[PDB]
């Protein structure tokens, strides 16, 4: 575990993290996809043999040694809200399981459902809410990762709230 287990926000490429692993906003295909999923294919593309997962899961892949934590939000294109908030709920909550089994001190973790698969919406509160239930009872030092500068001051701010 981490000594004093911390929540942090960066404003950049996920790809380029300083933690012990990394979690992909994943298709459930396995696909090499858009955004967050495709940088994380061109750095760690070993990864992507055999991480087709469900909607709501998180499935491992090694790329060497550094674990890729295969996380698929819903796409709210499809899911009702009410669905696709329990999907979105049970994601982090793998992710979660998946932290702690590996050992790690630290993990990079993206706002799932928050880009391509948000259906138009503003997510960042609902997303983030879902991290934090999950992975407040982890001691792994969690670092947010997100491209937006008022998302950075949104996400600081609500990390700042709960200290
Ligand atoms: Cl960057
Ligand atoms: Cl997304
Ligand atoms: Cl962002």
């Amino acid at each position: 575990g981490a000594m004093a287990p911390s929540y942090r926000v960066k404003r950049m490429d996920i790809a380029k993290n300083d933690e012990e692993c990394v979690v992909n906003a994943a298709n459930p295909r396995g696909l090499p996809g858009d955004g967050v999923c495709k940088a994380v294919y061109k750095k760690w593309p070993e990864s992507f043999k055999n991480s087709a997962t469900p909607v709501g899961t998180a499935k491992t892949v090694m790329c060497g040694t550094y674990p890729v934590i295969h996380a698929v939000g819903p796409n709210f294109s499809n899911y009702t809200e009410s669905e696709g908030d329990r999907e979105l709920a049970a994601a982090y909550r793998e992710v979660a399981k998946e932290v702690t089994r590996l050992g790690v001190n630290s993990v990079a973790i993206p706002l799932l459902s928050t880009g391509v698969y948000s259906g138009g919406k503003d997510r960042l509160t609902q997303s983030l809410n879902h991290l934090f239930t999950a992975m407040d009872s982890t001691d792994a030092d969690v670092v947010i990762y997100c491209r937006d500068k008022e998302w950075e001051k949104k996400i600081s701010e609500a990390i700042q709230m709960r200290t």
